[PDB]
Formats: structure tokens, C-alpha cells, sequence
């Protein structure tokens, strides 16, 4: 059970940032959509056009899939996406991003009926 | 099971124009520090300062609690926080939080053995 100080930590402490910083998005998103419980997930997306616009990538140019799967399409224009790396000195269970605005194509693997994206390939 | 489809949702999409933006710290605070799980939490503060400033609150200006408990003290000066609450759009499970930057006194209830802040109180 959590101890009473450490919720207070929790819902109330942010010590070691400023909320006016443009560069601590990943380490919020990262944490905000859980994907740094049980480990850092290493690298990780996020792609800031329209949910209409992401999945019409399923319906336009079909490319090589990192994994060899034949279900990954590239976007035919570049996309505002931010990339987030783990930092050197990242260390479950602080971890820590680089947070890099881009604009790139995006390259995503689809499923399901109707095909949607299903996985992050690749930003090309 | 979480679908494919929103797990893509999850990791991958923050649709928007200014994603990074600080007017967007207490979208991600408040959903990273798991404040919005369930329901939205109306009304929340973050601390910029040390945990060591913070922890001597508990022996700084004795205050009542706003509940009327006794175990409240008030910060000697202000401290550097955010103040985050809602906007008249939010809406679970799409809570919308106002980022206001301020320097205030905090007020905090004290407790435990080493006694530490255990709840936040109210910023004046
Ligand atoms: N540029 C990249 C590369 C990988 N990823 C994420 O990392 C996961 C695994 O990537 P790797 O197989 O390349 O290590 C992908 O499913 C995707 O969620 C990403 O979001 N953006
Ligand atoms: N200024 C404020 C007011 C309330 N709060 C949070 O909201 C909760 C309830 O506040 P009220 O008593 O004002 O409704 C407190 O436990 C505290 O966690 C806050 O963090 N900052």
C-alpha cells in the first residue's frame, strides 16, 4: 500500500522540472500513457496529426515492414511527430526521454477490418 | 484485452497543434501522477520547490486544516507552483485541466513518524 508521504510525493511534488519546459513532453507522455511500468519502453512515437489523417496511412503507400511482415504503409507526407528516445543516464524507474520535434513520414503496420494502424514501424 | 486499435490510440496518438506546449503540463501531470483514473480530480497542485523546503513546512506556521483537522502548517514563503483545475469542457474520461503558474503559500497537513506532508491543504 502506498505510504500517505509518498502520495503526497506523487500527486503533489515535481521538484525536478519546470512546467514551462517544451522538452519534457516524452518523460510526461511516456508516463501519462504507460508505457514506463516494469521497464522504459526505449523509443516511442507520437504523432500530433488528426486520428482521420493516421489512419488513412493504411491506405497509401505500401512499404517494406521493419520485421519483414507485409502489412506495413508510409505516409505520402511527412507528418508532426515527436520522437521519444531514452536518455544515457535513463534508469528505470526514472526514466528518462529526449524529446525531438520532427516531421517526417511516418511508417505504420495495419490491421483489423477496417485496417487501421496496429503498431509504430518506423518515422522515414 | 486492450485492442490493437487502442493500443495504437494509447502509444502512439496526442493529436493537437501545440503538444508540448505549457498550457499542456497538467493534461500530462495530472494523467501521468495517475490523477484521472476513475474520474478527473477537480483541483490539483504541484510543487516546483525541494522536497526539503516542502518537508520543513511541518515546522513552520501552524494552521487548521480547511477540514478542521489540526495537523496543518502554513508555509513562512511563497513557493513556486503549478495549479491545476479543470475547465468547463473536461469531461471524463477526457479531463482538461487550466495550467496556472503562481507563487503562493502552501498549506499542508503534516503527519507520520518522521512527520512529512502527508496531504495537500490549500495555497493562499
Ligand atoms: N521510430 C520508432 C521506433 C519504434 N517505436 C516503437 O518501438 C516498438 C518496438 O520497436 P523496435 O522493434 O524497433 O525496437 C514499436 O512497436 C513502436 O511502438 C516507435 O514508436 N517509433
Ligand atoms: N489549491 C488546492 C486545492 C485542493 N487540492 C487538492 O484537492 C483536494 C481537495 O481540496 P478541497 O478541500 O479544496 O476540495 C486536496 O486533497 C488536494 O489534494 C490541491 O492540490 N490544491
Amino acid at each position: 500500500k502506498e505510504s500517505a508521504a509518498a502520495k503526497f510525493e506523487r500527486q503533489h511534488m515535481d521538484s525536478g522540472n519546470s512546467p514551462s519546459s517544451s522538452s519534457n513532453y516524452c518523460n510526461l507522455m511516456m508516463c501519462c500513457r504507460k508505457m514506463t511500468q516494469g521497464k522504459c519502453k526505449p523509443v516511442n512515437t507520437f504523432v500530433h496529426e488528426s486520428l482521420a489523417d493516421v489512419k488513412a496511412v493504411c491506405s497509401q503507400k505500401k512499404v517494406t515492414c521493419k520485421n519483414g511482415q507485409t502489412n506495413c504503409y508510409q505516409s505520402k507526407s511527412t507528418m508532426r511527430i515527436t520522437d521519444c528516445r531514452e536518455t544515457g543516464s535513463s534508469k528505470y524507474p526514472n526514466c528518462a526521454y529526449k524529446t525531438t520535434q520532427v516531421e517526417k513520414h511516418i511508417i505504420v503496420a495495419c490491421g483489423g477490418k477496417p485496417s487501421v494502424p496496429v503498431h509504430f514501424d518506423a518515422s522515414v
